[PDB]
């Protein structure tokens, strides 16, 4: 099949570990520190992993930073629910870090989850393929609407790319649902308000002062 | 072109008046009332245009006030931007109720008014039609992501038709742009964003009291 998908399924990183402290007693403050952490290791990741889509390092920086400063949770949120899809109402954050209702509501985070669940399910009836799940992550960074952006006739060109490959791929791999595209981009506006009730929620966190956060979650957020 | 798009546009409301109360001071209190009021009188519009959708009215009367209670935002908002494209930084909220920066500064309505422009010069590049507008809102209707939808099948079904509506419309107006439908779709998780903005932002003014809100408003707000 495309060529940009199956160049992007070569250039999906590797999982990685949550690693919640052993020796801290069970809390919110340890949940959400622990995800807090996660993450910060995980937008290390993405940054290595955007430079593999075809022009974004042709982006000006500040582009680039713009696109990963809108998108950010998006794409994290994609990514624990493709890992959440074997699974039924628990959240697979890393293979060592799974929530279920009871973990949720401890955190603190039981509407979050439970939108995010939403999410699972909804990709759960479409039988959504791990070449459709890194296609979205990628239309997700190009398509996250920042406000800043430099080169908009670019960003276009990259949202345009990235868009025909998903046509293409279901052109050729469904032709028994000649609408599955678009019914994969129309899963991007519950993508897009589950995140911002993630960023929210987080932000709150850290105004609240109690969870530490490190330096690159710390920017995103703060973008 | 497609028989669901004609339909639709034969179906379109005719516009309404703002009608602030000339008796009234100006203040940030008259024009969030003036906002609610005209809000309140759209709101029995779009339920009215509603059964002209094709399917809608078959579905039970829980499963429409879920779709419309989910989406109802959406749906005003893309009409204000729909009526602001032939304006320059400007909302044409009513013929007689065009907000500019100072009024929406006057209103405490900058930053929501400033997302809603961000829509609006998106579909401007877009050369966004009549067409793609009222194909657009039946859309956003029916993909608005309730919790509490009954009959998910049904649900998808209306979905389909009306996406496949756009596809078609796009495959024989457009024929110089194969993605131009899919580009469509993508503008949906902005008017999500921008939606939810406003949604949260009228909520607070809601819990302040004092702005007074009619039934309907409320209703929808509180859903
Ligand atoms: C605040 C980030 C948290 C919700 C989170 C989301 C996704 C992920 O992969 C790791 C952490
Ligand atoms: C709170 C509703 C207000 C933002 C509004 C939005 C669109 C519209 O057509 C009328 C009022």
């Amino acid at each position: 099949y495309n060529k940009i998908v199956s160049h992007l399924l070569v250039a999906e990183p590797e999982k990685i570990y949550a690693m919640p402290d052993p020796t801290v007693p069970d809390s919110d403050i340890k949940a959400l520190t622990t995800l807090c952490d996660l993450a910060d290791r995980e937008l290390v990741v993405i940054i290595g992993w955007a430079k593999h889509i075809p022009g974004f390092s042709t982006l000006s920086l500040a582009d680039q930073m713009s696109l990963l400063q809108s998108a950010w949770m998006e794409i994290l949120i994609l990514g624990v629910v493709y890992r959440s899809l074997s699974f039924e109402d628990e959240l697979v954050y890393a293979d060592d870090y799974i929530m279920d209702e009871d973990q949720s509501k401890l955190a603190g985070l039981l509407d979050l989850n439970n939108a995010i669940l939403q999410l699972v399910k909804k990709y759960k009836s479409m039988k959504l393929e791990k070449e459709e799940f890194v296609t979205l992550k990628a239309i997700a960074l190009a398509n996250s609407d920042s406000m800043h952006i430099e080169d908009v006739e670019a960003v276009q060109k990259l949202q345009d790319v990235l868009h025909e490959a998903l046509q293409d791929y279901e052109a050729g791999q469904h032709m028994e649902d000649p609408r599955r595209a678009g019914k994969m981009l129309m899963t991007l506006p519950l993508l897009r308000q589950t995140s911002t009730k993630a960023v929210q929620h987080f932000y709150n966190i850290k105004l609240e002062g109690k969870v530490p956060m490190h330096k690159l979650f710390l920017e995103m957020l703060e973008a």
